[PDB]
RNA sequence: GCGUAGUUCAAUUGGUAGAGCACCGGUCAAAACCGGGGUGGGAGUUCGAGUCUCUCCGCC
């Protein structure tokens, strides 16, 4: 059984990847997307998005990390893929599910075939080239054309987020059966994604999709130890350990911090935690109106985890 | 439909805007190399709006 930490732009940066991988057993992390247009991006963009590149593409605890590209033009996906791996990335991921690029490639699977193929030919054969897709644009009727384009490009594996672009993040529309049909169609491995929140949902997803590998995104913020909950049926991280994890986060420094990073990300993480832990509602209200990093850092750090 | 740095572009359910060219500075007029990166106006909601909403303006 494999459990991958999902790419999450504005959420799962290197700091959060560091904190989660310490207390999880994630088999792999994907970075926030590197946006490609018509230009070989400079080295500093890759190091900013993926500081793990300077530790052999690993988090401090040792979990591997993979750079994701979002783009359309094959030549420039290829050249930025070659740079990513040359800098250390363990393979490269192609974004085909972000609402010229992202989910718009799902309208013409030829673009996916052509982009992924150029990336495959640019990256050393044994480093994986993966693709992350949604089921389609507005319906899922072209889902197999999308899947076929990934395989015939020569990609190593396919992550399928089991919704279309229009369905967004609405829970009713999750389609693990569609992922199963893609798995049965393809020779390359298929990784299921969407609405895995705990052990039960991960079991139902693996049972329905037939996938041994899963990827979890928002649930990994809701339950900070979700990989261990999913792999080993362990209980959710107790609330006092969650607060300790947030205290640790306030002590980490973000490079490029324009002043309000922790004001943003403590409140954002608490917003996720608020959907799982009752105690996160009171703590969000305690820090709600704090409008600068020193204050929110002071507020979080002052909590005695021993008395919670 | 779009409007974002001088300009060409980038920016996942709201979390605090970064690349190329141009430009300025440095090493030794220019070159080369190296370093440096403000959301059309206003309003609404929110602790927080490029992002959701209204209004006026501008371009298909
Ligand atoms: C805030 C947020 C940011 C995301 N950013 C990315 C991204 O940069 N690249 C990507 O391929 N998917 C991205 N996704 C999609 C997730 O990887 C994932 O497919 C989706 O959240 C469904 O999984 P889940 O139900 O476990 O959250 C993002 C999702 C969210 C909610
Ligand atoms: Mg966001």
């Amino acid at each position: 059984m494999r459990v991958l930490l999902a790419p999450m732009e504005g959420v799962l940066d290197s700091l959060v990847r560091e904190l989660l991988t310490e207390v999880n057993d994630y088999d792999l992390c994907i970075t926030e997307f590197v946006r490609v247009v018509d230009q070989l991006l400079p080295v500093k963009v890759f190091h900013r998005i993926c500081p793990e590149l300077q530790n052999a593409s690993r988090t401090p605890s040792g979990t591997l990390v993979r750079v994701q590209l979002l783009g359309q033009f094959p030549q420039w996906l290829a050249e930025n893929a070659a740079r990513a791996v040359e800098l250390g990335s363990w393979g490269v991921d192609l974004n085909c599910g972000a609402p010229g690029g992202g989910a718009t490639l799902l309208k013409d699977p030829e673009l996916i075939y052509q982009g992924a193929k150029a990336m495959r030919e640019a990256v050393p054969a044994h480093l994986p080239v993966s693709v992350k897709v949604r089921l389609g644009w507005d319906s899922g009727e072209k889902k197999f054309e999308i899947a076929d384009a990934v395989q015939q490009a020569g990609a190593t594996e396919l992550v399928v987020h089991g919704r279309t672009k229009e369905q967004g993040y609405r829970a009713e529309h999750i389609d693990w059966q569609a992922i199963g049909d893609i798995r049965q169609r393809l020779n390359i491995p298929v990784i299921a994604n969407g609405e895995i929140w705990d052990w039960q949902s991960a079991q139902q997803c693996m049972a329905i999709s037939g996938c041994d590998a899963v990827m979890i995104g928002r649930g990994a913020l809701n339950i900070p130890n979700l990989s261990r909950v999913v792999k080993y049926n362990e209980p959710r991280m107790p609330w006092p350990e969650v607060v300790a994890l947030l205290q640790k986060y306030t002590r980490l420094e973000k490079q490029g911090d324009t002043g309000l990073y922790h004001v943003a990300r403590i409140k954002q993480w608490l917003s996720y935690l608020r959907k799982e832990y009752d105690e996160a509602t009171e703590l969000f209200q305690h820090v709600r109106v704090l409008n600068n990093s020193p204050d929110i850092a002071r507020a979080i750090q002052a909590i005695d985890i021993e008395k919670l």
